[PDB]
Order: C-alpha cells, then structure tokens, then sequence
C-alpha cells in the first residue's frame, strides 16, 4: 500500500525538474491528468519520468519484461539492459526469493496527452503476459546503508536523479520548496508553487538535501512528509524540520509516609500510623548553561489530613533513632514528539540538594504498553505504579533517616531526576513497507546530534506545563548545517507549536504572540539582540518573521500572567490579574461562593481566606489555620465552588449583623504557607493574600 516502485515524473525530457514523484503499488505506473489538480496545467505534460526499486520473484523462471512505450524505455535489471528503446523477447532468469534491484527510464518529446499512462509488464516461459503484481516490487532502499540484500544505491548505468543524501527527495525539490498532496491511495510529492498552495492551506517544505533526515532525528526527511512513519510519532514531528524524540519526566500523584520495623521491636501488631498526601508534579527548566536533562519537582501538599497539629514524627511514632518510608504512586509522560518501546529512562528521587533516596527503574523489554507521546505510561486509564508494588517482594525500601525526614517535613518537596535512556527505536523498512522496532536502532545514538544542530523552544501556553520542541536550525559555522533552510522564528512557533496566522497576528489558540514573554540564554540572548540591531528594529513581537533561529539557542517563552519560581513553574500572578479573574459571582451565600474561574489561574492558587469584617474594621477568620485554605472545588459543571461551611464546624457563617462584611481572599502558591512558624504559630497571621469578593450581609441575601 506504501509499498511498490519509486517513480520521478519530469517536465522536462532531461530529468531535471521533477513535478511529481510517488509511488506505485503495482505495474501500473501511470497518472492520470485528474490527480494533477495541484500542478500547473503547462506542466502536466511529462517529457521523462525514471522508477527505481526492486522485483522479487515467487517462482524461478525466464522472465521477458516489456513496457507500454518500448521505443522510448530505457530498463535496467540488476545492472543489466533488459529494454533498450524496442521491444524484444530476451528471456531473463530470476531466481525465487531473491531480490532484484529495477530502473526504469523514459523519455518522450513534446506528449500531446496530460499525465501519464505507463505500464511494466512481464511474460513467464509459458507465455503468460501481465501487468507486474503488487506482491513482486518494492521500493528502494531510501536509508543511509544498504541491507544485506537491498543495496541502497541503484545502478550508476543510465540516470541517476540527484539525491545526494539518499531519503527519496531531489536534491532541488528539497533546496527550492515542495508540498505533499494525498491522492485517493497514493501521496503526490510536488514542488512548491505560490499561486496555486497558498491559498489551498497546503504546507511549504524544505529540508536539506545533505541530511537524510534533517532535523538529525531517525526518521527521513521523505519517511516524514509520506506518512512512512511510525504511527504514534507527533503530527508536528512530520515536518522535516521539526525533530522527533521522546522527551520524559516522572509524575508522583500521591504519596504514604510510614515508620519503618526494626529488629528491636518484635511488635508488629500496632495500629497504623502512616501520612497520606496528595501531591502535585511538573516538570522543570532551570537557567543551568549547558542543561539537557529531564527533572521534575513535587509539592507535597501541606493541607489538614489528619486529627491534632502533631508533628510528622509524633504523628507516626518516631523517636530520633528511627528511620522511615515513602510509597508513592507514579506515571511516566512523554511530553516529546515520539514514542518509547523497550526501556523506561532510570529515574533518582531526590531529597534537598543532592540526597538521593531512591533509583526508579522499569524492567528492559517488558514494557505493558507504548510509552507515547502527549501520553502516560501505564495511560491513565489504568492504574499507576506504585514504588513499592503490591505484588513486588523485590522492591527496595524508599528509607529516610531521622533528619532526613524533618527535612522532607519542612520542604515538603522532592524532586525526580530522570536520565535520557529510551532504548531502540521503531522504524520503517522499505523492504515490507512496515513499521517494527529496529534492534539496530538506538535513541542514545540520536539524541546528541538532535540536540547539537536543532534550536530549543520550551513553551508553557498548554496549561502552563513545559513542552520542549526542537527545531533544525543553520548553524553558521558547520557547513553541513548550512544546508538547511534558514528557521525564522514565527515559522518555528507555527511548525512546531501549532501557532496560526488568522489575521496578521501569531496567535496560540486564540491568545495572541504578545500574550507570551521570551526569556533567552545567554549565548542566544546576545544573538537575537545583535540580529534585533541588524533589523533596525527595537521590538521583538513585530519582526518574528525576520528574526533567524541558529543551532544550540535556547528559548523560553511563558504566559504573561503569571509569576514563575527558578524552575519556571507558575506560582502566582499580580492581583490585578487575580482580582479580575474571580469578578464573575454566580452566586454567593452564607455557605460559600459559586464563581468561573479561569482554569490557569485556579492551578497557581494554593486555597481562600474566608473573614467576617464588622464595623469597627476587626476581622474574624473563619478558616483561620494555614493547613485549611483548601476550601476550593470545581464543579462538573466547571465552575468553582468555595466552601464556608468546611471549616466552620459544617455551619454556615453566622453575620450578627448585616452591615458587617464578609471578605474572600485567594492565596497564590508563592505566598502559601507550608509549616507553623518558628514559634509555633499555625494561624493564618501575615499570610500574603488577596482580596477577591467582599460583600456587607445583606447584599449577600
Ligand atoms: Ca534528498
Ligand atoms: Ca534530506
């Protein structure tokens, strides 16, 4: 179906400008004028077309091959004419199960037909004649070495059309520009032609024609844009420009703290004493110079869980010479643009700076499922890994000594540091058309030069979650490099992010370019700055188009919205911006308040103060403990409902007096307290928080 012969349909009689090149199933090589639309009706004439590949034999015999236009057919088998401009009935013997290579030539002045209508035909010794069968070729061998039985160049007798790194795509189709069009059953690779593309949304190509897969990533720049590409790789990743890796980080959404046994207690019939807490996970980019890494960071949440204000160690039954346990539910997420197979990346848990607790690893070749991209591993609809798997005896404890694990009470955070270990690679094979894990090919032996000759964009507008993508980009200094098209960067946002145009603005679904910040490197910072200089031009946002990307940049670009800590996670915003995103009141009550509430600015707040104002300007606060600021839900419905009640003894608020006020604050994660104070102070007093609806009792009815 993607299988059969490599055909180059040319204008011209010579081989040099190439108007369609696909490929055919069968011995029918033809095209007819109706699957043209996309070419200039002068150029729909073909002067000469050549076809490459291989023909495979079910049974030995004495073939003689023969073409629709003999007189103007040039046919080489295995290096040896078969067809020379006339026909004839010299026999060839094929051998069963062997491989031949084929290339086909034809030249014809001045056709007074569109198209083309052209078939390879072949008669066995008993006189059978027949267009060739689907079963019998097979494509060229379009990769950077020869197997054991397809070499991966064809025949220098005859034309060789010029395709230096060998993916399939002229060298001058690459260099000037093409597009690719989905006929009914066949993919119509063409070039690019202003007039025609624009307007019909088709999408512009270039690649270099020295790389064979120019992003420098294990798919070609043709296996890409055909769509001889292994399913689950990213539709961004399609473009030869933009590469496609896996790129992961470990997710912890729960975790179980508990005192660990030891041999001097022979007691094992005690009442469980274990921590439970939610946790929250996001991966992370730090302004380290040289970082190429994956990490995440979790928050643990700091909210009532339990009965008293106890110590973690009182609360478990910790003396000073114990040690203790962390379980935790987990997923891998692929947040890059191609799939893993065979070996999960090793992950450390780490506590503080550089203390070590745990080494996360997966057994190699086991895997229950893809770990794809946009995607979990186990999927979501199934249940996490535990750590310390139920059904696992060999599991290594998660332990922490005493001091260890006051630290962890203080930070309440952990990270999770993952390598970038992904194993081997599915890939396409053009002997049977199909898609299969390559034991030969290996992500490690990818990953470096994808990150040597691509700029780096790491882009929070989806949910305000980092997602790094990487972009083949000039560098000036490595000539191969330099035979890649220039990358600007309104061309990178669109290809790789999926920014659109709709009216002379860039715009991520619906949020304008302006709505984003950019936050450079140092090395690509001085970059864009002299280019900016060259530009004459003093403002980023109106140049995207004329600013060039180089290999090894670095570019962060953030919602304008909000506060970021060093990790670039979201943690806050200003208060006007907060202020406005709660001014939509449902409804309010004693029993709380019903709002719509933007679902970015709900992930960077940590909870609500509820206070009753009287008219002296004294506060009573209801929920007056930092531990119980988780008063906020969202509704199936989507809104959000803040509870009153919850922390209220499951009463509503009693105002004595309806010219008092009752007044909500939201309290954003940057400002959240997560321990008592130093003297033991559990209140909410000096809690940074802002003011987002304040109503006296009888507007409240
Ligand atoms: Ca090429
Ligand atoms: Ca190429």
């Amino acid at each position: 179906s993607s299988q059969g012969l490599l055909g180059y349909y040319f204008s011209d009689l010579n081989f040099q400008a190439p108007m369609v090149v696909t490929s055919s199933t069968t011995g029918d090589l033809s095209i007819p004028s109706s699957e043209l639309e996309n070419i200039p009706s002068e150029n729909q004439y073909f002067q000469s077309a050549i076809w490459s590949g291989f023909i495979k034999v079910k049974k030995s015999d004495e073939y003689t091959f023969a073409t629709s236009a003999d007189n103007h057919v040039t046919m080489w088998v295995d290096d040896q004419e078969v067809i020379n401009k006339a026909s004839n009935s010299n026999k060839i013997r094929l051998e069963k199960g062997r491989l031949y290579q084929i290339k086909i030539q034809y030249q014809r002045e001045n056709p007074t037909e569109k198209g083309l209508d052209f078939k390879l035909y072949w008669t066995d010794s008993q006189n059978k004649k027949e267009v060739i069968s689907s079963d019998n070729l097979q494509l060229p061998e379009l990769k950077q070495k020869s197997s054991n039985s397809r070499k991966k160049r064809s025949t220098s007798a005859g034309p060789t059309v010029p395709d230096r790194d060998n993916d399939g795509i002229p060298d001058s189709l690459e260099v000037e520009g093409y597009t690719v069009d989905v006929k009914n059953k066949r993919t119509f690779l063409s070039p690019w032609i202003s007039n025609i593309h624009e307007k019909k949304g088709l999408t512009k190509y270039k690649s270099s024609p020295e790389k064979w897969s120019t992003a420098s990533d294990p798919y070609s720049d043709f296996e890409k844009v055909t769509g001889r590409i292994d399913k689950n790789v990213s539709p961004e990743a399609r473009h030869p420009l933009v590469a496609a890796y896996p790129i992961v980080h470990v997710d912890m959404e729960n975790i179980i703290l508990s005192k660990n046994e030891d041999q001097s207690t022979q007691n094992t019939d005690s009442q469980t004493r274990t921590i439970s807490k939610n946790t929250s996970t996001s991966r992370t980019h730090t302004s380290e110079p040289g970082s190429n890494s994956n990490s995440s960071t979790v928050a643990i949440d700091h909210s009532l869980s339990l009965a008293g204000e106890r110590t973690w160690a009182e609360t478990m039954g910790l003396n000073t010479a114990d040690t203790a346990r962390l379980n935790a539910n987990i997923r891998y997420v692929n947040t890059g643009t191609a799939p893993i197979y065979n070996v999960l990346p090793t992950t450390s848990l780490v506590l503080g700076k550089n203390q070590t607790l745990a080494t996360i690893k997966a057994k190699e070749n086991q895997l229950s499922q893809i770990l794809a991209p946009n995607n979990y591993y186990p999927s979501k609809n199934l249940a996490p890994i535990a750590l310390n798997a139920q059904d696992d005896f060999s599991s290594t404890p998660i332990t922490m000594n005493y001091n260890q694990f006051l630290e962890l009470e203080k930070t309440k955070q952990l990270r999770l540091d993952t390598d970038q270990v992904y194993g081997n690679i599915a890939t396409y094979n053009f002997e049977n058309g199909r898609v299969r894990v390559d034991t030969g090919s290996n992500w490690s032996e990818v990953l470096p030069q994808i990150q040597e000759t691509t700029a780096r964009i790491i882009f929070n507008g989806k949910d305000l979650n980092l997602v790094e993508r990487r972009i083949a980009a000039v560098n000036p200094s490595d000539p191969l490099e330099t035979t890649k098209p220039d990358m600007t960067l309104k061309e990178a946002l669109k290809i790789a992010f999926g920014f659109n145009e709709p009216n002379g603005n860039l715009q991520y679904q619906g949020k304008d370019i302006t709505e984003f910040d950019f936050n450079f490197d140092q090395q690509t910072s001085q970059n864009i700055k002299n280019q900016l200089a060259e530009l004459n031009a003093t403002n980023i946002y109106t140049v995207l188009d004329k600013i060039k990307l180089n290999a090894k940049m670095n570019i962060l670009i953030r919602d304008k919205r909000f506060h970021y800590d060093r990790n670039n996670i979201a943690v806050g915003a200003d208060e006007s911006v907060v202020k406005e995103a709660h001014r939509e009141v449902i409804n309010s009550s004693t029993e709380g308040l019903l709002l719509n509430i933007d679902k970015d600015i709900r992930k960077i707040l940590s909870g609500y103060i509820v206070e009753i104002e009287d008219t002296e300007g004294l506060k009573e606060v209801i929920n007056d403990r930092y531990d119980m600021l988780n008063i906020s839900s969202l509704r199936q419905d989507g809104k959000t409902f803040i509870d009153f009640k919850k922390y209220n003894d499951k009463l509503p608020l009693y105002i004595s007096n309806p010219n008092y006020k009752v007044n909500v604050y939201a309290v954003t994660k940057e400002n959240t307290i997560i321990n008592p104070s130093e003297n033991g102070d559990t209140s909410t007093n000096g809690i940074k928080k802002i003011l987002i609806f304040s109503k006296k009792g009888y507007e409240i009815g």
